[PDB]
């Protein structure tokens, strides 16, 4: 693990894993109530990193970082689908500091990976125009896009004990993401995906 984003991937990769499953596992996109209940989770989720990517510090150290923030794209997806930009019941949580560079990647790099995602979505006759706009590439090309991305990740270069607590909220982002699918999707406390499973 040498650059602070491969150190942020390797110890997330094991919960990382475990949102893939259970998202697979509520099929996401096998009808359209179903990929409405995944828009309201997405929407939770980037609704929570908002402040995080708009965050005035951390776009001094990345360059238009508030123009990556999707939630404003999932708002419109769940336009698209006549359904109101979809309500948490309790308040959102809403991190900051060392904490908040782990939610960051958690969700940045979501959109890395969101090419297996689109690829289902677009069966279901969504896409960058109509039901899909979050999960459509960057037109920079996802790869790039990330790549670049995550050099100004390793240029913060914050003191290791910072990197520890972003390792953390990254950590914390992934579990919080499963609070709300266990909800919008009427799952117990705790829920995971039948134990075993791979991707
Ligand atoms: C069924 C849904 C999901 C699938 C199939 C999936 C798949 C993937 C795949 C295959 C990659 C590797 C991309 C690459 O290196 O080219 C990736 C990366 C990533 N995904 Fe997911 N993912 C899912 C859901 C999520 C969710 C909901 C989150 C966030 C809450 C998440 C966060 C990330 C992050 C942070 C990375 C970056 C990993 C890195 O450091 O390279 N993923 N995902």
């Amino acid at each position: 693990a040498l650059t602070f984003a491969k150190r942020l991937k390797a110890d997330t990769t094991a919960v990382h894993d475990s949102v893939d499953n259970l998202v697979m596992s509520v099929q996401p996109f096998v009808s359209k109530e179903n990929y409405i209940k995944f828009l309201k989770l997405q929407s939770v989720f980037h609704k929570a990193v908002d402040h995080i990517y708009k965050d005035a510090e951390l776009n001094k150290a990345i360059p238009e970082l508030e123009y990556m923030a999707r939630y404003d794209a999932v708002t419109q997806d769940l336009k698209d689908l006549g359904e109101e930009p979809y309500k948490f019941d309790k308040e959102l949580p809403y991190e900051a500091g060392n904490k908040a560079i782990g939610w960051l990647y958690c969700a940045e790099g979501s959109n890395l990976g969101a090419a297996f995602l689109f690829k289902h979505a677009q069966k279901l006759d969504y896409n960058g125009e109509h039901g899909a706009r979050h999960l459509a590439p960057h037109p920079d090309g996802r790869g790039k896009h990330w790549r670049a991305f995550v050099e100004h990740l390793n240029a913060l270069n914050l003191t290791p004990e910072a990197e520890a607590e972003a390792i953390q909220g990254a950590r914390e982002a992934f579990a919080f993401y499963k609070v709300v699918l266990r909800e919008t999707f009427g799952l117990a406390a705790d829920a995971e995906a039948p134990e075993g499973m791979m991707p």
